[PDB]
């Protein structure tokens, strides 16, 4: 693509709290989190079943990164997103992906045991990009304008000049 | 069971309801299961119910 432009788009979340932080990721002092990124967690003793759609109406192919999260224990599972089992179903008109969040300890890295599990979904225009979770979602601040063209990563320690 | 001399090509599908309303409707249980196995290979598919776009 050989671009990380960021478009903020207006994805309303209703009835569940945004921008939960950890200690593990931060910014300044404070705790933050991926700035692309928006941790939801719940609000009061609900966290509704979430259900949202975002048209793309543009003349070029965006790109969403999402997450889902993973609990070390049933304890935080439960004390964040209320159900114990969470769900994330993204899909689009030519595609779907259903993830279920894994609970349970992987080897501790930077002092946590629990982790996010990373997915792309591309939306071509005139498909919308559809989201569906009753927890465990780390959700989409919007998306990454797709560029086509001669851009490349190469793996080097030479350092650069002018 | 496939006797003859040539290999055989079997197409087959799953459905997907968009309601526990239809699945039920239409096949009793509200969980359904396709199990197509050979000797040499298996496949099980877990219907998805609920909606993707129209
Ligand atoms: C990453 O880049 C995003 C895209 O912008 C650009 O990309 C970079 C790399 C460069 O190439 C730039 O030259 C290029 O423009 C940034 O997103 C931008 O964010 C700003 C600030 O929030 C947005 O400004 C607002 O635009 C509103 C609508 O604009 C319309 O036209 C634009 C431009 O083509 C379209 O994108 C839109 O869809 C609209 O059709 C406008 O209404 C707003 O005015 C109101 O708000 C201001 C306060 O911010 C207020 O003063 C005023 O009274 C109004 O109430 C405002 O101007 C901008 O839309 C948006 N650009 C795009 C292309 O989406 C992004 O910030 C940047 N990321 C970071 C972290 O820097
Ligand atoms: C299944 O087995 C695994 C391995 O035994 C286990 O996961 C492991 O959890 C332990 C802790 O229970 C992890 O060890 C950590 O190491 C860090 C780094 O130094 C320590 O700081 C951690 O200790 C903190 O908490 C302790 C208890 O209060 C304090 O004594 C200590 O001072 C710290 O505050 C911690 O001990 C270990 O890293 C993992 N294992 C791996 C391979 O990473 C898991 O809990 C077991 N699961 C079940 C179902 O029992
Ligand atoms: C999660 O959200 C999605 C999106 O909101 C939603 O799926 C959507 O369902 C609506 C209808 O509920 C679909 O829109 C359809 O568009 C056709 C084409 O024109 C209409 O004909 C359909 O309307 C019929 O039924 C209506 C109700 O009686 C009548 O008013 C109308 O005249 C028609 O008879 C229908 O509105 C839409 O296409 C999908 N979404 C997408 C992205 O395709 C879904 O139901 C939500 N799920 C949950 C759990 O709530």
């Amino acid at each position: 693509s050989g671009t990380l432009e960021f478009i903020t788009e207006g994805f309303t979340w209703t009835g569940v709290t945004q921008n939960g932080g950890s200690n593990a990721c931060k910014r300044g002092p404070g705790s933050g989190f991926f700035s692309r990124l928006n941790w939801l967690t719940k609000s009061g003793s609900t966290y509704p079943v979430l259900n949202v759609t975002m048209p793309n109406n543009d003349n070029f192919d965006k790109l969403y990164i999402w997450g889902v999260h993973h609990p070390s224990t049933n304890q935080e599972q439960t004390s964040l997103y209320v159900q114990a089992s969470g769900r994330v179903t993204v899909s689009t008109r030519r595609s779907q992906q259903t993830i279920i969040p894994n609970i349970g300890s992987r080897p501790w890295v930077r002092g946590l045991s629990s982790r996010i599990s990373i997915y792309w979904t591309i939306v071509k225009p005139g498909d919308v990009l559809v989201i569906n979770s009753n927890g465990n979602l780390i959700a989409p601040r919007g998306y990454f304008k797709m560029r086509t063209g001669k851009s490349s990563i190469m793996r080097s320690d030479a350092p650069i000049d002018t």
